[PDB]
């Protein structure tokens, strides 16, 4: 659920879910659908890729089983479905940790901002 990857997302990057990518480029954003505008909104595009594909357990709802051990993040999840969520999570939280060095506030509160075509999955 949101609950996992927001807490996933602290682990890694240090930062608050909501607030640093809750609104962030052309696909960090909920709803948000557009080219990536760096490397962060790049994370946000495969991360979305990568659970919508599955159709047995929702991404928003349904929590998962997982470990923050010896800092990095393991996936203990039995339900199949809900350990690929898990897997989506992980992957997200340590790419947007990896470029952080990149990560950029002009791209944080880029609701109302114009987006180039999504290219494909």
């Amino acid at each position: 659920s949101l609950l996992e990857l927001g807490k996933m997302i602290l682990q890694e990057t240090g930062k608050n879910a909501i607030t640093s990518y809750g609104s962030y480029g052309c696909n960090c954003g909920w709803g948000h659908r557009g080219q990536p505008k760096d490397a962060t909104d790049r994370c946000c595009f495969v991360h979305k890729c990568c659970y919508k594909k599955l159709t047995d357990c929702n991404h928003k709802t349904d929590r998962y089983s997982y470990s923050w051990k010896n800092k990095a993040i393991i996936c203990e999840e039995k339900n199949p479905c809900l350990k690929e969520m898990c897997e989506c999570d992980k992957a997200v939280a340590i790419c947007l940790r990896e470029n952080l060095d990149t990560y950029n506030k002009k791209y944080k509160a880029y609701f109302k901002f114009k987006c180039k075509k999504p290219e494909t999955c």
